[PDB]
């Protein structure tokens, strides 16, 4: 099931290389970056979407993620499912475990402050995430069964906005260098 949505943002900091690719397929070479996110996926996030995708390169100089990412508003919330990540695993205030895609994620929210929000203001805004607790493998067919990770965050009073902004599979990097190749659907 296609994509529709280009998730191409940088901080503008160092290099970051975003192609375009074949449908759902997209990679990035960066180098020396900032912060800046890159992905395929679809414009408006679904809590019942089942994403597929496979990194056909996964290969962080540094600090990455290849994560689930996307938006709601009201609430406002920046949300991740990180599959897998370079030199550094993110994480924040532990809310739990949930098991899904034959993976275990931890469960954590952060609150970002003075950070620009998709909306471009720079504002306060609650994170949530599931981390994987292992790197997933990559460069196989992988699920991100989402209704999952929305249902275990919900039990932590970790609500998702009603407001779905983008939902993709992303390339995130921080102060890094690196090259993905993921193709999602």
């Amino acid at each position: 099931a296609s994509t529709d949505y280009w998730q191409n943002w940088t901080d503008g900091g160092g290099i970051v290389n975003a192609v375009n690719g074949s449908g759902g397929n997209y990679s990035v070479n960066w180098s020396n970056t900032g912060n800046f996110v890159v992905g395929k996926g679809w414009t408006t996030g679904s809590p019942f979407r089942t994403i597929n995708y496979n990194a056909g390169v996964w290969a962080p100089n540094g600090n990455g993620y290849l994560t689930l990412y996307g938006w709601t508003r009201s609430p406002l919330i920046e949300y991740y499912v990180v599959d897998s990540w370079g030199t550094y695993r993110p994480t924040g205030t532990y809310k739990g475990t949930v098991k899904s895609d034959g993976g275990t994620y931890d469960i954590y929210t952060t609150t970002r402050y003075n950070a620009p929000s998709i909306d471009g203001d720079r504002t306060t805004f609650t994170q949530y995430w599931s981390v994987r607790q292992s790197k997933r493998p990559t460069g196989s067919n992988a699920t991100i069964t989402f209704s999952n990770h929305v249902n275990a965050w919900k039990s932590h009073g970790m609500n998702l906005g009603s407001n779905w902004a983008y939902q993709v599979m992303a390339t995130e990097g921080y102060q890094s260098s690196g090259s993905s190749n993921v193709t999602v659907w």
